[PDB]
């Protein structure tokens, strides 16, 4: 009975020791600098604060209309005021080598904007969900990245979420068996008063209500949950007239889909319920709930069968997974490195866009709209 | 410090003590005698085993078309052999004074003959939902309970869930707040091979598909949940066409309502994915959960907010409330002793399967159809 | 396509069908009669109620000394008027040949009295836990019914229900790995003014506290969950001295224990809390977690690794298997039908209460209590 | 019906926005500098990346023995190279100003030792769980604080999470009722080839087995959910004799303690069985649960009540508090700046070691260990 080599060969004093284990990632490198576009609510509250978990990202340069904020959040992030841009001059990041690319955070209808003009910056674009109010500026945006041969990646965080990935898994291993019918629902009450809350109200700048900014979530969900694009499309839309939010964009929408697969979808969207984020997909085997589905955190997820529920989520003292942000930040950092197509392509954004206006329109005149154009999703979802 | 008296008082020795506390419903009287017919496989299940726990029931006689298996079931239930009844004669139940009540549990296009002729034969009608197959006979079947002054109740067990019921509670009481979005499943693997749901399949027999079957569950409870009815409905309906299960009864469905609150709903049925009884209500303030939503046992319900989710379901230890199906089957009996009407009357019963054929109407369609017709709650939700 | 045979053949006007599939324990034969000692509140609002569901059990005859009582539950369950005995004329139940087993359910310093009469009287016997309030009491019960050649089964509803069951099977199958640590927690408010309590109060009749009544059920449970015996105890007990509940038993009391594997143990029982029922069973590969773990429904385990909750309960729609009352009647009945022995024998009941005597025993020292003393579990855990 | 005044107020083009909503922790200041002692496991996986989170701290200086490594660190966390100082000159700290403090992070022995030193360097310390080895040691390091006149905090990270502390309050706002039984227990597999878990096994760097590494936290926890001291303890230990790991340090120890406030907890960690960080509180009104309970991510806490059992957790979306490790970094730097006491002193620390020192000692010595020095909580728990 005697204890183990490794112990008993410890100084009693202070003396050095090897690197420890891992039980989450560890920074490595900080070779990719990001130019960010429009320090706004998301922009500061949950992109920029997870730079610091990236292993290859960081934050070179700034790009605000506001001069003051813009300054004090350059300190906060220790960033060179020498390098704090603005929509006046945002071209001139073509003249620094240490942008290897940008990051748009401005309201929709300014994305195809500030993508293509930065593509011709030569410099790569990380542009946010929903790529843009556009069907046509969405594929401009593209052509550009594809003429100044860099990469386009939009903003669709849940494809580098941990618990979003393991459900994707679990689907591909069959668990739920053959999959048909999914179920979506993505709603938060929406704020006249917030800053951020705006624009979205206004349809130039949003080109939509919750559809366009959260209903998005469950569209996108559906797609790559189901590993497949719908054929079809029917929705429905309504507001309460007398609500001064909803008077461009709408408030609630709800939509039902049909693919090759032969698997059927609805979901639905809101401004003027509370949180709701939850996710299922039914199959003969077995039924799974993400609830919370797409949150920033705490996000939950469950195969349900007769008499079992069998959970998962983050472990309560490891990381095996980076958190979305970091995860998403240095996913085109690494894309670009070793030369790899991300993910998130602006081919992506583009088809929920067209999808999203092909619902709008079945809203619209209440009829199906086919939309087996024949989309393939490059890299799997 | 000394015992209390009570304590202290308690002899060493037998001796008769008082009645004991109270923890779940106790038995009370057998005053109410009903007379089964169809001895299938809800009835065998869940209602015969659900006479156990009734206050005021009692199984009196029988109605089979399978004398093997009514000297079985009858013989298992103590129930008197010289009253086992077969279809032709079922008429003559009339002679006995000792059945109050039948309770109809055949196929759904048996329902309204039955019930009809158990109106004339002078006798209360239990008849299991859907209520009929045709508006119109759930109409005649109305009007054949007002010509017998006998009362007509539809089999709404999730009327006299204690979870249900709760959920119904919360909501008056306005946890949710302004509720807007009302999200419903109800899906159940199709088995032809299992005697019950060879019927299910016949257009002729049952009526219609998964809506018919389980979807009523999303739409009667959607009804309740919200204390308001549909104004409209839209729906669209798809089955695989080369599955033998669906060549005359629809498989999936798909169907969103409005109410002249403005709240709106969607949910859907299904034959082909695995076991699925889940409500979700939303409002402004939280949302309410039900999962299971509809089971025989087991439902669970949570109200949540950002950061919380605050459960519900039945206790441990005690039984504050009859279970559904012993209370279903003494609601009835409490009803016509202390003359009062029944909170799921046939008035319930057809108004599901008016709606049910407003949301056919509008798959086949591909329209919206106004159910705007005025149906009033009687006594509430 | 088109409709299978099954479908096809059902008859689409009233005809007989075959049985239906059983989704759950249907009835069978009520061949096994009993005779319940004691109409208190675990008779009438557990037992009793739990014939129903029983497949081979029946109650024949009461025994009250409380004659307004037994007349109404004789009543209320359809027994013979006949068939009430008081505590005095109990023996002469030898006389009815109908009556197979007893079912005592008095005070637990009452319990060997009765099992040695109705032995004496030729009957079997079912006995509540604890077995005895004496050690030398459990012997001469065993005693008694080796000489009647009759069986003895105490009360351990927990040895007959689903989720007990399941979490030993899992255990058995190493899904938790080398067990190490158990917990367990049992506690209920007493309330003195119930007339139950009364007698829990008086040491004379209850034979102690908290570990007597409820405590009992961790150290039962710790036992089949690890599928061992305790080879040594250590305790303490502690109650408010003023608090005039607990002048004779104890209220709280926590005691720990080791096994011949290696594996502890530390458990309590309380008097003073709210409703808890509580069992974790650590390994070194996962966690058994059973919460509610002993309650008369609604049991719930999980299985916990970093990142899982594996959860098992009831089914929401079927039911597997029968509940733990019913299917306890059922065992003796069983095993005295196929000449089998019981799973909850005497031998069980009296290893219990001998390892209660070395807890107090080393609560009231305050030193070890070996009780490494060769009991076999008979049959298995 | 017209749109808010805000949203129509909008510039369709790119435009300067103000400060958006913080829905999360916004980084502030970054005035109050660390000296981190030990570049260990819990140094570079927990701490060190937990300071980009923080609000007005800044990692200025490491102090390593190993030179290759300490640089790469340095770089990662970018601090200047010329600030890496080790133990041999860990005193020239006190010749740089912006070094407002230390934050050890050495073995158990090593605590006592680097503190004095470093309070002498005119330096603020923050030493980690447990304080010291030696009760002795922990005065000294007291007395060293208060003759340099500086602060004295240890590292216990659950004074500042905010599910504990929700904890604390709803017991506090007597959500339980009267307090009487609390279980805590604290598990994970000990893993002698992980170069952190070599000096743990060693009872000299240790200075004891789990109950010094993780039973602390159920000791602690035990005090600050109850917010009040033990006055007695009764503890066994034990360990697999042929286990190599425990050979000097204890794999499992389980203790009971007593309140004068009357209330009991029993307790127990262990290095043989997995993950397990599990709270219990009993009242009489409700039973409160954390499970997680002390996790570095996760914790989750429930309310128990017959039928109910309400959940809270971090939202998923936002973050009205800061993460425990940069809440605990901030909070010494926010204590020295408004001169405030820190909630987690020296003091506390001691009593922690004490209360351990007093449970071998009853483990050991197999008698109940009398506690009830008059410690006195210095700002609440
Ligand atoms: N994937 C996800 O989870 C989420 C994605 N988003 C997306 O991020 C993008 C930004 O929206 P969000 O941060 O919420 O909103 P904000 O209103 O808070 O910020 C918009 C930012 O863009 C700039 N901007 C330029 N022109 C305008 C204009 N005309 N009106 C308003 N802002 C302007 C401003 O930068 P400055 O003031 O500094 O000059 C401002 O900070 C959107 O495309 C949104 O859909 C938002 C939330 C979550
Ligand atoms: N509320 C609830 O939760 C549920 C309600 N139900 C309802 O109960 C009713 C019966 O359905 P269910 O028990 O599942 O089905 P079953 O097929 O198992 O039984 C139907 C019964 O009615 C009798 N019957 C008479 N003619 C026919 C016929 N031509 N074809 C089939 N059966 C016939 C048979 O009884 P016998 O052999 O003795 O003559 C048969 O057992 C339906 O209206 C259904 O909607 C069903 C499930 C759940
Ligand atoms: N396995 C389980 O889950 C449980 C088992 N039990 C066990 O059941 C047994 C009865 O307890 P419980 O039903 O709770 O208690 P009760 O006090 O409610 O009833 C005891 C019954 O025994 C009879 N009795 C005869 N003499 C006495 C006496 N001197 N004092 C009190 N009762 C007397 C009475 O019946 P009558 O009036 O008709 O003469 C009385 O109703 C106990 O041994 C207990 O441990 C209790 C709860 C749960
Ligand atoms: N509150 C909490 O949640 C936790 C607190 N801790 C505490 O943190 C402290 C550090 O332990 P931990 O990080 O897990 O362990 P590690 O073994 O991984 O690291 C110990 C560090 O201290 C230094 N050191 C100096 N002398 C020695 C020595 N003789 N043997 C080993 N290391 C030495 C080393 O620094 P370098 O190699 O760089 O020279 C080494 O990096 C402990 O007091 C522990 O209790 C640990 C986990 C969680």
């Amino acid at each position: 009975a005697t204890l183990p080599a490794g112990a008993s060969q410890v100084p009693t004093t202070p003396a050095g020791r090897p690197m420890p284990y891992a039980i989450r990632p560890m920074p490595e490198d900080r070779r990719f600098g990001y130019a960010i576009v429009g320090l706004g609510k998301y922009a500061l509250n949950q992109i920029l604060p997870g730079f610091a978990g990236c292993q290859h990202s960081r934050i070179e340069a700034l790009v605000s209309g506001n001069a003051e904020k813009a300054k004090i959040v350059a300190a906060e992030y220790g960033v060179d005021p020498r390098k704090i841009y603005d929509y006046s001059n945002f071209d001139k990041i073509a003249k620094d080598p240490k942008i290897d690319a940008v990051y748009i955070i401005l309201p929709n209808s300014l994305h195809a904007e500030f993508a293509i003009r930065a593509f011709k910056a030569g410099k790569h674009v990380m542009c946010e969900k929903p790529m843009a109010t556009s069907v046509a500026d969405c594929q401009r945006m593209i052509d550009a990245a594809k003429a100044a041969n860099k990469k386009l990646m939009i903003g669709y965080r849940c494809h580098y979420d941990p618990m979003n990935r393991a459900a994707v898994k679990l689907i591909r291993e069959n668990q739920l068996g053959k999959l048909g019918m999914v179920t979506t629902d993505n709603s938060d009450v929406m704020d006249q008063n917030d800053p951020a809350q705006q624009w979205r109200l206004r349809r130039e700048l949003a080109g939509g209500g919750s559809l366009m900014d959260i209903g998005i979530y469950g569209l996108n969900g559906t797609r790559y949950l189901l590993g497949e694009e719908p054929i079809e499309v029917r929705a429905y839309t309504y507001s309460d007239p007398n609500d001064e939010r909803f008077v461009e964009v709408e408030d609630r929408i709800i939509w039902q889909m049909r693919f090759r697969s032969g698997a059927l979808s609805h979901g639905a969207s809101s401004y003027s319920t509370t949180t709701t984020s939850r996710f299922s997909v039914q199959g003969d085997k077995a039924v799974l709930l993400m609830d919370p589905a797409t949150g920033y955190y705490q996000n939950l997820i469950s195969v349900q069968t007769p008499g079992h529920a069998n959970q998962s989520m983050m472990p309560q003292f490891i990381m095996p997974a980076n958190n979305q942000f970091s995860a998403q930040l240095d996913h085109l950092a690494e894309a670009v490195i070793n030369n790899k197509p991300v993910r998130s392509p602006g081919e992506e954004g583009m088809q929920d866009v067209r999808l999203i206006q092909a619902i709008y329109e079945a809203a619209r005149t209440g009829r199906p709209v086919n939309t087996d154009w024949g989309y393939v999703r490059q890299g799997g979802y």
